[PDB]
This record gives structure tokens, sequence and C-alpha cells, in this order.
């Protein structure tokens, strides 16, 4: 199963960086979103989300074909609160009726980090959309109530190793978990990216409690919580090794991130020798916008 990488017809890198600056300036504009969170949390999940169905043993699910747009893979329990990013995005969809579906909600992770004054994320253009039968089955997206052998295991299907793993649950600084959603209930509701889950989880004080929901989630006294696969890096010994390494280094951690991240959004996708390289777009910060 080979899915190649084809640029929306005669689209250069200033058409991207228009598509960026829409969906930067509505994140700005946009900001009463979850308790002034703003909507930059739940796009990141989205671009993960719609990333995490691939398989690396057939090359089925990942970002290229866009497939969240269908009813099987919108409506999956495990992408609950997903439609608030959708709802956000589709307006500029309508703007740029040419991007690809796969295309736009990885921009909108990308512009989400950037403008979140995380790490530069390159980003390269082509996924195509597919049909509605190429959607992945519900079921891909891990659980949270599992332990350090499940992260590890489960992250294999996606060609992460230990460290990859760490750093991709870096973006658990961001946003907050919701009862309705997922049967979790807290979080810092920050939208600045920081290594800050790092130093939460080794400085805090954690107790196992259970929530309204009956699901049993670690509490600090500070009002921040970890799921219980967040705390399972630090019961791990290489996982423990590696949260130590963040903690102790923001830039290290940025850079693993974003090497991490583009990975996560380019799994599953061919790109001709000829391909455009990487875009690195520009923050409205640095535009003076
Ligand atoms: C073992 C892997 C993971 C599990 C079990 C997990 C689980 C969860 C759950 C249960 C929530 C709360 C959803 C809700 O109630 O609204 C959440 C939120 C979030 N997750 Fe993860 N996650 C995992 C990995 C990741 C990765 C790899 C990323 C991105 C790189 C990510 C980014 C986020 C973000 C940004 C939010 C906040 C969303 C919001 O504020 O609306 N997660 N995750």
């Amino acid at each position: 199963l080979v899915h190649v990488a084809s640029v929306e017809k005669g689209r250069s890198y200033e058409d991207f960086q228009k598509v960026y600056n829409a969906i930067a300036l509505k994140l700005r504009e946009d900001d009463e979103y979850d308790n002034y969170i703003g909507y930059g949390p739940v796009l990141v999940r989205l671009a993960w989300h719609i990333s995490g169905t691939w398989d690396k043993h057939d090359n089925t699910g990942g970002s290229y074909g866009g497939t969240y747009r269908f009813k099987k893979e919108f409506n999956d329990p495990s992408n609950a609160g997903l439609q608030n990013g959708f709802k956000f995005l589709e307006p500029i969809h309508k703007e740029f009726p040419w991007i690809s579906s796969g295309d736009l909600f990885s921009l909108g992770g990308v512009t989400a980090v950037q403008e979140m004054q995380g790490p530069k994320i390159p980003w390269r253009c082509g996924r195509v959309d597919t049909p509605e039968d190429t959607t992945p089955d519900n079921g891909r997206l891990p659980d949270a109530d599992k332990d350090a052998g499940y992260v590890r295991t489960f992250f294999q299907r996606l060609n992460m190793n230990d460290r990859e793993v760490v750093a991709l649950m870096g973006a658990h600084a961001l946003g907050k978990t919701h009862l309705k959603n997922s049967g979790y209930e807290g979080g810092g509701a920050n939208n600045v990216f920081t290594n800050e889950f790092y130093l939460n989880l080794l400085n805090e004080d954690w107790k196992l409690e259970k929530n309204d929901a009956n699901n049993e989630q670690w509490d600090s006294k500070s009002g921040y919580m970890m799921l219980p696969t967040d705390y399972s890096l630090i019961q791990d010994p290489k996982y423990l090794s590696i949260v130590k390494e963040y903690a102790n280094d923001q830039d290290k951690f940025f850079k693993d991130f974003s090497k991490a991240f583009e990975k996560l959004l380019e799994n599953g996708i061919t790109f001709p020798k000829d391909a455009p390289s990487p875009f690195i777009f520009k923050t409205l910060e640095e535009q003076g916008l």
C-alpha cells in the first residue's frame, strides 16, 4: 500500500503561508473557547489523532487520506471533542478549497504549536483525500488507563521509540481533559508550549484519586493532573531518564518534539524525490501581523 504525495496543483510556499496565517489569525480572534484556553490545544490533538491511526505493518491509516471527515472516524469515541477543532477549520477550508483535508488537519497542528510559542515544525504538503472505504476502523488510538508497557508497545505500531514517545507526550502540557469527552477531569488549562509537563511529573506530590466517572487519575494539590499513561513515564526506568533530560533542557525538548511531531504527521507518505523540501512557516509575530 503506497501513498504518494502530490502537490496541490500549482501551489507553492506562499499559498501555504496564507493558509497558516488564516489559521493563526483565527486562533488569535476566537480566544474564548474552553474558558479562554483557545483552540490551540484541541488543534494539536486533532493533528495527532488523524495521524495516530497509522499502522506501519500495512500502511493503513495515518494523515494522508484525510479520513477524519468521514462519519466512522469522526464518531470514534476516542475522538470525542475534536469536532470543535473540525468546526474551527471549516471556514478556513471554505476560503482555501484547494487544500487537501489531510494537509489542512496537519497544518492546523503545526500552526497551533508555533503560535503557542513552540518550536518550528517543518511541514510538507501533498496529502491526497482518499475515499470513505479507506477510513480505518475505530480502536487504533490509545487507552489512558494503562501502564508503561502498554504505551511502549502501542507506539511501536507507529514506529516510535522511547525518546520519540516521551517527547511527544510533552504536548500534555497543553489544554486539559474534559469529563464529558474522555472520563477524566482537570489539567493546567495552559496555552503556551513549554517543557512544564516534565517538571510537573518530577516536582509535584501526586495522589491517586478516583474521579466522577469512576476512573483513576493522579492529582496534585496545585490542581494539576496526570493520566495513568502520563504517570507511567516516571514508573519505567528508561522513560524516567528521558523525562529528567527534558525537565532540564528546554531546547533539547523543543528540538526532539519538532522531529517527532513531523515524523508523526508524515508517517505512511512517500515523497517523490523532486517533491518540494519542507516548509518552515513564519509566525504572525515574525511577520509583524
Ligand atoms: C498514550 C498516549 C496518549 C493518551 C492515552 C492520551 C490521552 C488523552 C486524553 C484522555 C485527553 C483528554 C481529552 C479530553 O477529555 O478532551 C488528551 C488530551 C490532549 N492530548 Fe493526549 N493522549 C496521548 C498522547 C498524546 C500525543 C502524542 C499528543 C500530541 C503530540 C497529545 C495531545 C493532547 C492535547 C494537546 C490534549 C488537550 C486537548 C484539549 O485541551 O482539548 N496526546 N489526551
